[PDB]
């Protein structure tokens, strides 16, 4: 029944006091029960929670990176909520500040006395290195980026700096015998605080640090006005300025935690405990966020207004983001290596075929286009928003995932439309296709009223003409959130593999991974959801009319395909009625925004570009289709694009999801979350918050 106490990890004898303190007025509240251990920094608390010897930290964004690399593997729990003049914030400015009349420009720093928060802190060192990097005149990752910076200013406080090797590195610090440069309050100029003191008593002529540290230690206008800052534009502007004047918007402080029995849940409780009692003038008996004046920010961020729960999928990579990802990355590879990256595109394939089909695109495009893996279409969406991945094509239903993440639709899948074939498609305005659903026409007895009961076969859960259609129609009609009993079995790669919807499902040839969202899955997919109905396996089918088309009358040779043909089969028209499988004009559930492609805003001109050329080469009429690489063709399994696709055409001005997709059905897509929601879907809700 009992449940243990948080370890709580602190690096110097002023943070293990203020815990003491934390400690005691926490069993005084009759509160979850604090322990505080005691290491040296808070690299070395990285250490210890890994080991199990203690449970929670506080660490900067940097950290939280060096924390969730591999051998560790930690993860942010909490995110600490932050001033913002305005709106609190979960993020925050990193900001270079200097005194008035000292003359230099953001690009003339070389040989200026520099002040850092800490070796590997956002604003005290990623992001300031980062920016100077190209002033830097470093190697790259091979030479100590220490030993770079130690020769571009004449003298800095880097505290947690390798002060033997790189003394200039430790030199401005002021600390005694062996507290000088410590990476801890001992050093009396580590953290942001430190690091403006280190200016304001001119022992540096630059300060790297936080939006609000002038105003944390200024309290008065006519104090601050003998400052300034240096804007990335090599412009001076005031300190109130940093919505204008920063290096870089990082991502706010976070408790991590171990990734497997970490305890989030004592370490929420905790902390959820603490801000109602001594958070923001709650009491007068204890203040979590205020420390002494001696040292500043000691277990938090002075005056942070609280915390926020970090969901559960959220990693280190996702938490801090792209950009930040990048950037901390970028530190430690070579300028070849960042450049080769910034020019080539990476797909991100789902499942083990589109792995070796993107193989195949990327030999043949000479490395234009690289690959990325993962076993599902989440997954993959992770990918692209850890920086790990460029695009890939979705479906309607994850565009949806994709615009809620903040990833926008760069071009779209044209089938072989019909009009004119001519070069229109590029220009040619896309028009959707048809869900449908169908059945055998022996089992006549069937009608839409009478799927109850019935089997099932979908393309996979989260996809537009298999599930969001047909389940959004039916929940209308049943009002039950309880998708998994309408059918009696189904087989819909995604859900549950426990669960009645995976129950038809087949997995690969040696019959494992049953239901796994991907190819892998012999019934996922149009192509997969209409074999299911096909081999007998279910009684309806929801996929597109077309998927009918190209697998009857032997256009699909595979055995189980061969024989078929389009008279075998017909639709369910929502009117009780049925028509073959050539009057799904007439007899549909919905039309539905064609697949496209997602990025990020930031990359979708760049891999505009590179997509225009790769399928001028290898596309419906790529010179070099049949020849050596065909990117709209696989044999009837759909992988990376769909078979028909005759081009990736212009979004008409559809440029943000909502438009693209229309606003039913994404109105439509709301309704149901109302039954179901999906865990990247909600970090995301976090994310972009
Ligand atoms: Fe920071
Ligand atoms: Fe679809």
């Amino acid at each position: 029944a009992p449940r243990k106490s948080v370890r709580w990890c602190t690096i110097s004898p002023a943070e293990a006091a203020k815990c003491a303190k934390f400690q005691r007025n926490m069993k005084k509240v009759r509160g979850p029960s604090v322990s505080c251990i005691r290491k040296t920094s808070s690299f070395e608390c990285i250490q210890a929670i890994a080991a199990n010897k203690a449970d929670a930290v506080t660490l900067d964004g940097g950290l939280v990176y060096e924390a969730g690399l591999h051998p560790y593997k930690l993860r942010p729990v909490a995110a600490e909520v932050y001033q913002t003049r305005g709106k609190p914030q979960t993020r925050y400015y990193a900001v270079a500040v200097v005194k008035k009349g000292s003359g230099f420009q953001l690009n003339q720093l070389q040989g200026v006395k520099s002040c850092h928060t800490g070796l590997g802190r956002s604003a005290g060192w990623n992001i300031p290195i980062g920016t100077l990097r190209p002033y830097l005149n470093w190697t790259g990752p091979p030479e100590p980026l220490q030993k770079a910076v130690a020769n571009f200013f004449s003298a800095s406080c880097v505290p947690c700096a390798d002060g033997k090797q790189y003394p200039n590195l430790c030199r401005l610090c002021a600390g005694t015998e062996a507290d000088k440069c410590a990476c801890s309050s001992q050093e009396p100029y580590f953290g942001y605080s430190g690091a403006f003191k280190c200016l304001e008593n001119g022992a540096g002529d630059v300060a790297f640090v936080k939006d609000s540290t002038v105003f944390e230690n200024l309290p008065d206008e006519a104090e601050r006005d003998k400052y300034e800052l240096l804007c990335p534009d090599n412009t001076r502007k005031p300190v109130d300025a940093f919505k204008e004047c920063h290096l870089a918007r990082v991502p706010s402080h976070a408790v991590v935690a171990r990734s497997v029995d970490g305890r989030e849940d004592l370490i929420w409780k905790l902390l959820h405990r603490a801000q109602e009692e001594f958070g923001r003038n709650k009491s007068s008996a204890f203040q979590l966020f205020g420390s002494t004046p001696g040292e500043q920010d000691l277990l938090f961020k002075d005056s942070a207004l609280g915390f926020v729960r970090i969901p559960s999928q959220i990693d280190s990579g996702l938490y801090l983001g792209a950009n930040y990802l990048t950037a901390t990355q970028n530190l430690r590879e070579t300028a070849a290596e960042v450049a080769a990256r910034r020019e080539r595109v990476v797909w991100c394939a789902v499942g083990p075929e589109e792995e070796r089909k993107c193989k195949q695109w990327s030999d043949v495009s000479n490395r234009k286009v690289a690959c990325a893996s993962a076993s599902t279409t989440e997954e993959c969406i992770a990918l692209v928003l850890k920086g790990e991945a460029d695009a890939l094509n979705l479906d309607g239903g994850f565009i949806y995932v994709a615009g809620k993440c903040g990833l926008v639709p760069v071009l779209a899948e044209n089938q072989k439309s019909q009009n004119s074939n001519a070069p229109d498609c590029v220009h040619r305005p896309p028009e959707g296709y048809l869900a449908v659903a169908v059945v055998r026409k022996s089992d006549a007895d069937l009608t839409w009223n009478s799927l109850s009961g019935k089997k099932s076969c979908h393309t996979g859960v989260g996809r537009t003409a298999a599930w969001n259609i047909p389940m959004g129609l039916l929940f209308n009609q049943t009002g039950s959130c309880k998708f998994d009993k309408f059918f009696s079995q189904s087989c819909a790669p995604g859900a549950d593999p426990q669960s009645s919807l995976c129950a038809l499902c087949v997995g690969n040839n040696e019959n494992e991974n049953k239901c796994m969202p991907n190819s892998e899955e012999r019934y996922y997919g149009y192509t997969g959801a209409f074999r299911c109905l096909a081999e007998k396996a279910g009684d309806v089918a929801f996929v597109k009319d077309v998927t009918v088309l190209q697998n009857t009358d032997g256009k699909n040779s595979e055995p189980w395909a061969k024989d078929l043909k389009q008279e075998d089969f017909e639709l369910l028209c929502l009117d009780g009625t049925r028509k073959p499988v050539a009057e799904a004009e007439s007899c549909h559930l919905a039309r539905a925004p064609n697949h496209a492609v997602v990025s990020q805003s930031d990359r979708a001109q760049h891999l505009k570009k590179v997509l225009f050329l790769q399928q001028d080469q290898f596309g419906g009429n790529g010179p070099d289709c049949p020849g050596k690489f065909c990117l709209f063709k696989s044999e009837t399994k759909n992988l990376l694009f769909n078979d028909n696709t005759e081009c990736l055409a212009e979004l008409q001005g559809k440029t943000t999801y909502e438009q693209y997709l229309g606003s039913e059905y994404v109105t439509s897509i709301t309704n149901l979350r109302r039954c179901s929601s999906s865990p990247l879907l909600e970090a995301c809700a976090f994310l972009r918050a």
